């Protein structure tokens, strides 16, 4: 195998690196898996189809401009060169290689495309035509944005954005699911937790944090237990970036931020679904979760879950690992269909007060169809009323004892709206048989003489009853 001449290619320290601090890229790209076949689509401010390192890969079948409802997602241009993302993301999954021309993608043989959708109002409607975008041609979808990262909101995807997600799951893809990449949230400055952020808490998205050259939290990232994975992107000045295709034709070593990540990711998504083609959304995420390596992450967090592996709230399952997520899904049997059980907990309202916990003992829905033995996602549905939200912090415990945080404080949060069966998600439980003692703890972090009524616990487990590995 040759690596790319592209001249930015070194630069990309990310992919081209010979020191271990990297995505395992050129490992796929040797067994010859570079995204032949496979279409990405980035849900952003629009696609520079004609800049020179994208056009060979632009595909028109995965784009479109919501926006101004026409077909073509040209960005805007402006003198403040607004409108860039887009073209930023685009060729971090797909640009040319072999060139002469800035750096490569990821999948630089995969076929790209943008949607048009944040250059407007984005309304629930612009939402859901986008992540319904053609889909039974486009494989992956890529998105770098949500709820405002101000510390202080909770809110996700409104009934058509949602009726989307559960129709691209279901149906898109020949029915094996449209795989739907997110960015967790730059809202670190503003100590948010992105369990609050209901597109990347969605069981149907893909989550993906970031992480510094160096190893590192970033400054942007927020911590949460909904997260699947990590890749580099950008940290302090003395830290490298992401290089990629900027707007009007040019080239930046200045992408940055989760939004950096995401794309990286779908790209290394590509390379694994042209590895096998039959993979559906879930074995995407099964794939994640056994190849992503926390070695060398830095965080304070890391904690070994109940069938031994490590998991951190910044980091998920650690860094994504091209190659071998290229070699995993070669040979890998389709899980089984997914199990939903749903238990709900309380007979009565709890008052909150300083401190509540709420032990509950479960069978999984043992003797019927719904019965789980390996848990995938788990959702404590929780509704409460609380005078000032951000002094909340909220745990899960599961009965092999993994502590997910549900909600950490949130300095921010004055609001006195609650949760209204808000479905918090953890990823950190995958794999672990659910049958036994769940906990459930809600603690006011501040001094203040805060109030409330947890008045409903609903813990909704989904996984399948059959196929698990020895523990690590
Ligand atoms: C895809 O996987 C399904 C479920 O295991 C199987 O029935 C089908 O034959 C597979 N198709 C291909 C082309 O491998
Ligand atoms: N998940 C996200 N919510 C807001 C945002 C901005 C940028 C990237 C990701 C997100
Ligand atoms: N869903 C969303 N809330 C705020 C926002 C900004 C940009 C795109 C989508 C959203
Ligand atoms: N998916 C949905 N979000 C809100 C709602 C109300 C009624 C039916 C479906 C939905
Ligand atoms: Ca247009
Ligand atoms: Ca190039
Ligand atoms: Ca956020
Ligand atoms: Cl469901
Ligand atoms: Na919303
Ligand atoms: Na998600
Ligand atoms: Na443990
Ligand atoms: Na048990």
């Amino acid at each position: 195998y040759q690596e790319p001449t592209d001249p930015k290619f070194p630069q990309q320290w990310y992919l081209s690196g010979v020191t271990q601090r990297d995505l395992n890229v050129k490992a796929a790209w040797a067994q010859g898996y570079t995204g032949h076949g496979i279409v990405v689509s980035i849900l952003d401010d629009g696609i520079e189809k004609n800049h020179p390192d994208l056009a060979g890969n632009y595909d028109p079948g995965a784009s479109f401009d919501v926006n101004d409802q026409d077909p073509d997602p040209q960005p805007r241009y402006t003198q403040m060169n607004d409108n860039r993302h887009g073209t930023r993301c685009a060729g971090e999954v797909a640009a040319v290689a072999n060139n002469g021309v800035c750096g490569v993608g990821v999948a630089y043989n995969a076929r790209i495309g943008g949607v048009r959708m944040l250059d407007g109002e984005v309304t629930d409607a612009v939402e859901a035509r986008s992540l319904g975008l053609n889909p039974n041609h486009i494989h992956i979808y890529s998105a770098s944005w949500g709820p405002e990262d101000d510390g202080k909101t909770v809110d996700g995807p409104a009934r058509l954005a949602e009726e989307a997600f559960f129709r691209g799951v279901s149906q898109g893809r020949g029915g094996l699911g449209s795989i739907f990449v997110w960015a967790s949230g730059n809202g670190g400055r503003e100590h948010d937790s992105c369990n609050c952020d209901g597109y990347t808490n969605s069981i149907y998205t893909l989550s993906i944090s970031s992480a510094t050259q160096f190893g590192n939290v970033p400054w942007y990232s927020e911590a949460c237990s909904s997260t699947l994975a990590t890749t580099y992107s950008s940290g302090n000045q003395n830290e490298k970036q992401i290089v990629t295709t900027d707007l009007r034709q040019k080239c930046t070593e200045s992408h940055t931020g989760t939004s950096a990540s995401a794309p990286l990711a779908a790209g290394i998504i590509a390379l694994t679904l042209e590895a096998n083609k039959n993979l559906t959304w879930r074995d995407m995420q099964h794939l994640v979760v056994q190849t992503s390596k926390p070695a060398h992450l830095n965080a304070n967090d890391w904690a070994t879950n109940g069938v031994g592996r490590k998991v951190s709230h910044s980091y998920g399952y650690g860094l994504l690992d091209a190659g071998a997520m290229v070699a995993l899904a070669q040979n890998w049997t389709t899980v089984a269909p997914q199990r939903k059980c749903i238990i709900d907990i309380l007979t009565e309202p709890k008052d909150i007060g300083k401190r509540l916990e709420v032990r509950k003992t479960v069978t999984a829905c043992l003797g019927e169809p719904n019965h789980i033995t390996r848990l995938e996602h788990a959702q404590a549905r929780l509704t409460l009323s609380y005078n000032r939200r951000g002094d909340l912090a909220i745990h899960l415990v599961s009965p092999m004892g993994t502590r997910s945080t549900l909600l950490a404080a949130r300095p921010h949060d004055y609001s006195a709206d609650g949760f209204n069966d808000w479905a918090f998600m953890t990823t950190h439980s995958w794999d672990e048989d659910p049958s036994g003692e769940w906990v459930l703890e809600i603690e006011n972090t501040s001094e203040a003489n805060n109030y409330g009524t947890l008045t409903k616990f609903t813990l909704v487990l989904y996984g399948t009853a059959s196929g698990s590995l020895v523990p690590r």
